């Protein structure tokens, strides 16, 4: 039949069964028998048994992480035993107070991240000889009720395919003795290791990754619950603790109360190419350390959150040894705290062949000057995002924890080039000289700087060739039809969040400047409550391709006894992709809608407050593929779909009042492919109402009496129309056979 | 049994409007006097709907059928001590005829009434009320107006009558010498003669704003007059205006005014001549002499074009305007306000409100304040100060009518608003040589300072301190306590630093206070505080900390934040709305104060709520769980509160109400229940004044009886929104109200 509740689906080619989120109170045994990995996370499951999986035994992959999703799991001894084939065991967020005691042989993947395991035992271990990686990380943390972590002499010996240990977030106390030395990956982050001899690495010669951030840390206004050493002091690493670690690439010391980097911990670590230093105590090192000429293949240095307290510099402070960092791509110094940038300041920097990323996020930054990004090598990212420039479980197991991993700038914008993020500043009006001598900037963040000018066609004059154009959340004033257009290649621009003077109906806005560019494809005007314009009512282009026009007052600009903007998008030639969400629609009138461009292939009215929809408008879009009429009121579908469309393949309909579906409203439009009636209020489904691939129906408060066995026996004969989440498609009525899904019905 | 579909009250008005009706209901009582009965689908009016219902003394039919109305010749003839009736936004195409003589008050507003005729109108010889305004307007697709010569004739008692919204050319002739209040406004008037305003020696009040509009960037369908010209008002058009208090000229495109035009208004109080051109009228101004008696000026948007002078030029004879209290110079527009600038405003003894609103004003001698005799509302709000149907067809067209102040501010003494400009950072000197203000608005500055407690130390007896929507710097455990008066704090949407988790960010000055009552800590995205995790305060006793993260201040594995508002040892009112919260620790609860009479964790992501730890709270008479996903209630709620009057339930998915109410709580009056998973009420006395069950989907088998049989018994016990109680079982019954 069609699978359930689980939706199959292959890949490489295995057969994941998404099992996931459905308030599953036991594995289910209708799993059925051709699935491989499968998938169970975040259900209501709170037993585990050698039954469970008792006739599934091609699984290679079993995920229970977050079971029972609010006891704990039970899981019995020997459960997995039978599962010859299971390599991968997720066993996360489970309340487990043990790891489980029989598993199988076979394991090379054991998850046991956010339980209660207070004990690493020979017995639950020893035997899984073909692990490669185990997990056992968030423990014991924070003011968690817990204990120590007793970790059994030897219990990783045997484990001698070992390539992975992490045991970050418990209470250690020591880095356990007898480590295999196949160790590629040890986490000991956060475990209260106040010392680290000379004996605790000394046979892993095969390691690449070593974090012992976390221990001693740096607790002043810490957001979690932070201990640190006695007064405060640095982590003690003896001087040789890292001698044989030859292959070491990645070294995370965050937070480990450093004031002083011993060179010699990098004597035999030719490789280095990762090296993090975050939330310490090294501006001293920073100006004057030799540590920095000790790593000539070091790629990226992340010095971030090491300003002293009381203390706000006139300058950054540079040791000329950062010259010798030769591979050097990525420098990361937020949170140093200084009050200006001069460009002597960073000449050290200047000949570094790599370095591409330069990183002042967060401190507190009054001036720059800015010509001397230029005279780097080969900057392709300056980001000073979050300082004071002017004129002119809470965490997740499986991030960073130190800082974000989403990359700096957004990738469709580095895309066009060098990039430059000044967002969250105070450049407030951008002078005759702001930009002189800047690098050929492509990619230009502004992004709330309270901006309030009068954009005038000469601000951008010395950065002429920006690309991608980001001035959201700012409050700039549109009173000269010549704003921004000096940008010949503009590209992508965000106006997003402009709503001061948008909302002041007696001043002046003029969006006339659209229409000089010739390259522009994606306009953002989101959020800005436009509902007057001055003089030009039109937006016009030739170039745009999407126009994002959420989070306006359509409602107002359309209004029936209004004239104006009743042609307010049709110049936009070129348009394939409206956004017209969020706008209050009521209704749009037809004469609005037949102007909407004829080019459009996705069309979003979504969460307006439509009741009526003029279906046989379609006709005058012949390139249509998707309309997305998702969070209206609409009561009514058209019968005769067909004649209005051939070009539509995507129709959503969710969070809409729909009670019927009319016969032969969806049979005789074969381009349409997926239909999304989720969220309305459908009592049943005729015989009469296929090339159809998709078919979404929960949320509807299903009649099942015998009248809804049509349905079903369609169901069963298109098994290629796939309808998700059939435990969400539930009967409302009657009181049997009641809350259960149709799909489970005599 | 129980009134339905409407709701009655005394003081007798049947509440029925916005109800899906699709026809007057029958059930309705002789006791009654006011139907509303607007926001229905109804469509069709005769002689039976009000049949036997005799007693009304006005009715409502606005808004009807919500997507014309059909009204019979005689409809309303029968009930005869019939007032007021209101019947806008009803697409009728004519007046109705054969209204009853009893009319006091007719509103047509809104509606495609192109002919005002003898036969609908003249016999109503008591009207003292006629709206007929906003019929044809813009862009609608409508017709001249036709007025009928003489039809105002026999209404020898109208007192007010609007036509405005509605293209007429000329004042209609023979209008009653009763009117007090004349509406013009929109009419397509060039022109106004002697002969328009006859006498008409009692108008109080006269409004030909909008014809000859100013036209440029208007919000609407504008039409000037040719060549944008001015309307033109006959030197002795308002000579037997005697009685005139109020004048409105907006939008007239008047370059200048002509004093004779006053020189028989001599009780002219209110004086409009927003959006017109008068910048060199303001400078020379000889009407400014005929106005002694005037209160409130509105020069509203009077700016030339491209142009951006300097300085404002107020003409000498401003200092004429003996009476003046509020004088409106929004959207003049110049760059610097100096000192000279204002003398001729600075001896008028009852100027208390001046408003530059709007000016791109960039500099302002602050000092020129204090010079004044006495301003109590200093209003610079939307400047550029830095550093030193679509239209309410019952509101002014012109201009917001709110206060310019909240009242809450204003209530405590002189007020200075300059919200929405650029002082992004507050020098020491910034606050030099102002008088004693007592409310101070600051909003949206841009402001990121690290306030320090000196920014404020020349105007120290602020009250009352909007800083909202800036991007303060809580970094300075002294903030703002130079101001040992305040009383209200209000710190909503300063986000900007909160949210960053690796800067610092101090509470702490909030202790500091001796007088300080209420404190608005909304949209800050608070989730992490140095060094001082509590917030503290003997006096506070109003805390708004909604948007904000106690979902992760609170969090399971941190006990810092546990304590966090046990030290507002006076607090009454704690509003945690918006914090994301699955969850409370029971110990982030007991550690709430228990001095709280009112408390509101609505709209969070609440499963469950532990009743029993109300027993710390005997003060608690509002409990507000809203919008949450609660399952349970407790069924010995008896044990855990004799205090709570209010309980609010809505929007959660309880599914059953346990024996024996949920209790009997002898202090519970008010139980909301609407909007959960509720198919039953079984047995099973109460204190309640109301129960709202609305939303629910009920099942409407032979067990429901139990409910309805209670019904009938407590019929003093309010079940609002009968119409939105709706069986969704079986599907026979499914649609209905239970009740029926
Ligand atoms: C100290 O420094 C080291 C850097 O050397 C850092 O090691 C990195 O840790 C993170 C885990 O915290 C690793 O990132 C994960 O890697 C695995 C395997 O490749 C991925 O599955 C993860 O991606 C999934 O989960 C992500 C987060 O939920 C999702 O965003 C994603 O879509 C996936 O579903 C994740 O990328 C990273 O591999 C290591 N680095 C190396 C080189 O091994 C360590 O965390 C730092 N210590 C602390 C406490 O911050
Ligand atoms: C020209 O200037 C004239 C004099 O200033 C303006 O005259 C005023 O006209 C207004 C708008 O009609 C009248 O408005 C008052 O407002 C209340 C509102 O009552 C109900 O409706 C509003 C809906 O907003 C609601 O807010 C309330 O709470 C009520 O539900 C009326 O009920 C009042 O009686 C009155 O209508 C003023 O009365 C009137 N002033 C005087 C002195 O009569 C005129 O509007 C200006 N012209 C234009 C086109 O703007
Ligand atoms: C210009 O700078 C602004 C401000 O730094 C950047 O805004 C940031 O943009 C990222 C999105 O790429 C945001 O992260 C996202 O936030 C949403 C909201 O919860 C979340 O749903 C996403 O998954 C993601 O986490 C971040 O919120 C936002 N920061 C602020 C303060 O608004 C913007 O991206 C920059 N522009 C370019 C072109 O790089
Ligand atoms: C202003 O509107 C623009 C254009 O819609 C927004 O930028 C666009 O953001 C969407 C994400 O919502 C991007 O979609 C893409 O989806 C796929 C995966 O589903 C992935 O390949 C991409 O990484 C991206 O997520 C789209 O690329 C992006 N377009 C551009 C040109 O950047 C923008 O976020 C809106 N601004 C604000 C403040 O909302
Ligand atoms: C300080 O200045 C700010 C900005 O001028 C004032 O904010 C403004 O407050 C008004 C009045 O409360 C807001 O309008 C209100 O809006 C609600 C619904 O959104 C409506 O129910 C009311 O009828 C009313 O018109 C207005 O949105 C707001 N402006 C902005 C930009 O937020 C603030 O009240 C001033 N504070 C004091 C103490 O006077
Ligand atoms: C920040 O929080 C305070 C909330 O305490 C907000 O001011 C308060 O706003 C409420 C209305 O939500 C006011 O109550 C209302 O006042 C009048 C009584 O004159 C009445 O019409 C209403 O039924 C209601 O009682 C309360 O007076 C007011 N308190 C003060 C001190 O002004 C403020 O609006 C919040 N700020 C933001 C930006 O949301
Ligand atoms: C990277 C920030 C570390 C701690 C900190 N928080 C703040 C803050 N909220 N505002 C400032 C304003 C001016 C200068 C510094 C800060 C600041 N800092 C850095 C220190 C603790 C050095 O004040
Ligand atoms: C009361 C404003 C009337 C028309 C107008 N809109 C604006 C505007 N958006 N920005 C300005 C910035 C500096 C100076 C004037 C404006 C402005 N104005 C006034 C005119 C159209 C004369 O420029
Ligand atoms: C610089 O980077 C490139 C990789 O793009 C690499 O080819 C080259 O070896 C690097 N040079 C140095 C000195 O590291
Ligand atoms: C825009 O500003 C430019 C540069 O100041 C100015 O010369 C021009 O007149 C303004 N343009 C308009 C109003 O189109
Ligand atoms: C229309 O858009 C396409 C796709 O971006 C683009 O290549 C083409 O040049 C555009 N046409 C015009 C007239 O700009
Ligand atoms: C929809 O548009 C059609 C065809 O253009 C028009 O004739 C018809 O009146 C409209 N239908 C509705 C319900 O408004
Ligand atoms: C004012 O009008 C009355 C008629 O209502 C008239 O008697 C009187 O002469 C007029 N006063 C003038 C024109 O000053
Ligand atoms: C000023 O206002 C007071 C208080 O209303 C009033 O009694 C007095 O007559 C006014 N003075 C003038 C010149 O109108
Ligand atoms: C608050 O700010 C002022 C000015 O920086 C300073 O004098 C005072 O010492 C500050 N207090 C704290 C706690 O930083
Ligand atoms: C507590 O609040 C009350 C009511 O506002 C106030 O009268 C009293 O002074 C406050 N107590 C303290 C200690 O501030
Ligand atoms: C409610 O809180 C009390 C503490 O007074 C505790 O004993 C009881 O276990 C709690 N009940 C639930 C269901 O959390």
């Amino acid at each position: 039949s069609r699978s359930y509740p689980c939706d199959e689906k292959k890949q490489n080619d295995s057969v994941i069964a998404e099992c996931s989120n459905r308030r599953l109170q036991e594995v289910p045994q209708t799993v059925g028998k051709y699935v491989t990995e499968l998938d169970l996370s975040d259900n209501f499951i709170t037993h585990i048994t050698n039954e469970s999986f008792q006739g599934l035994q091609n699984l290679t992959k079993i995920n229970l992480n977050h079971n029972p999703n609010v006891n704990g799991l039970n899981i019995t001894d020997g459960a997995f035993l039978n599962l010859k084939n299971l390599r991968e065991l997720l066993l996360e967020d489970n309340q487990l107070p043990q790891i489980p005691s029989g598993l199988p042989e076979s394991l090379t993947e054991l998850s046991l991240i956010q339980n209660n395991i207070y004990n690493i035992t020979k017995e639950g271990i020893s035997r899984l000889i073909n692990l490669k990686n185990l997990y056992l990380a968030w423990n014991c943390y924070f003011n968690k009720v817990c204990e120590k972590t007793n970790i059994e002499d030897g219990v990783f010996e045997t484990l001698t395919n070992l390539e992975l240990l992490s045991l970050s977030f418990n209470s250690l106390s020591h880095v356990p003795p007898k480590l295999p030395s196949s160790l590629r990956k040890l986490f000991l982050s956060n475990t209260q290791i106040k010392y680290i001899s000379e004996e605790d690495f000394k046979g892993l010669i095969n390691l690449t990754l070593l974090d012992l951030s976390g221990n001693c840390p740096r607790c002043f206004n810490a957001p979690f619950p932070c201990v640190p050493c006695d007064g405060g002091a640095s982590i003690n690493i003896d001087r040789f603790a890292f001698q044989n670690l030859t292959q070491l690439r990645y070294l995370n010391l965050s937070s480990t109360s450093l004031r002083k980097i011993n060179a010699a911990w990098f004597k035999n670590m030719p490789h280095l190419k990762v090296l993090d230093l975050e939330f310490n105590y090294l501006v001293g090192e920073i100006a004057s350390g030799a540590f920095l000429t000790m790593l000539p293949r070091l790629e990226i240095l992340d010095l971030s959150f090491n300003y002293i307290k009381g203390s706000y510099p006139q300058h950054i402070n540079i040791s000329r040894n950062f010259s010798k960092l030769l591979s050097l791509r990525a420098l990361h110094l937020r949170g140093y705290v200084f009050q200006e940038l001069r460009e002597d300041d960073f000449q050290p920097l200047m000949q570094l062949p790599n370095l591409s990323t330069i990183n002042l996020g967060i401190n507190f930054i009054k001036q720059i000057d800015f010509k001397l990004f230029q005279n780097f090598s080969n900057l392709e990212i300056i980001y000073l995002s979050e300082n004071r420039i002017s004129p002119l479980f809470e965490f997740d197991p499986h991030s960073n924890f130190y800082h974000f991993t989403r990359p700096l700038i957004k990738p469709q914008c580095a895309a066009y080039g060098k990039a430059l993020d000044l967002s969250l500043n105070s450049i407030f009006f951008i002078g005759p000289n702001q930009f002189e001598n800047l690098p050929d900037i492509a990619c230009l963040n502004l992004s709330a700087n309270s901006n309030a000018q009068v954009l005038s066609g000469t601000e951008f004059s010395a950065i002429p060739h920006v690309k991608y154009l980001d001035l959201t959340n700012n409050r700039l004033d549109f009173d000269n039809a010549s704003a921004l257009t000096e940008l010949s290649d503009l590209e992508v621009l965000d106006l997003s969040y402009n709503s001061h003077y948008f909302r002041i109906a007696g001043v002046t806005h003029h969006l006339e400047f659209i229409q000089n560019f010739t390259n522009l494809k994606v306009l953002n005007l989101s959020h800005n409550n436009i509902y007057t314009l001055t003089d030009k009512y039109n937006l016009e282009s030739k170039s745009l391709v999407e126009l994002v026009f959420s989070g306006n007052r359509l409602d107002i600009l359309w209004n029936d006894d209004d004239n104006r903007y009743i042609s307010i998008f049709k110049g936009l030639k070129n348009l394939t992709r409206l956004d017209l969400s969020l706008n209050r629609l009521k209704h749009i009138p037809n004469e609005a809608f037949l102007n909407l461009p004829a080019s459009l292939t996705e069309l979003h009215i979504n969460d307006n407050m439509l009741k009526f929809f003029n279906w046989t408008l379609l006709q005058q879009f012949p390139r249509l593929e998707l309309l997305d009429l998702r969070g209206n009121k609409l009561l009514f579908l058209t019968d005769s779909l067909s004649d209005f469309t051939s070009s539509l393949r995507t129709l959503l309909l969710s969070h809409n009042r729909i009670s019927h579906l009319p016969s032969g409203f969806l049979s005789e439009v074969s381009s349409l492919k997926h239909l999304d009636l989720s969220s309305n209020l459908l009592k049943t489904i005729n015989k009469s109402a296929t090339k159809l691939s998709m078919l979404e129906l929960h949320g509807n408060p299903f009649e099942c009496t015998c009248d809804i066995g049509d349905f079903r026996r369609w169901m069963d004969e298109h098994l290629n129309v796939k309808i998700p989440r059939l435990v969400d498609v539930i009967c409302a009525s009657p009181g049997d056979q009641r809350g259960k899904s149709i799909v489970s019905l005599e």
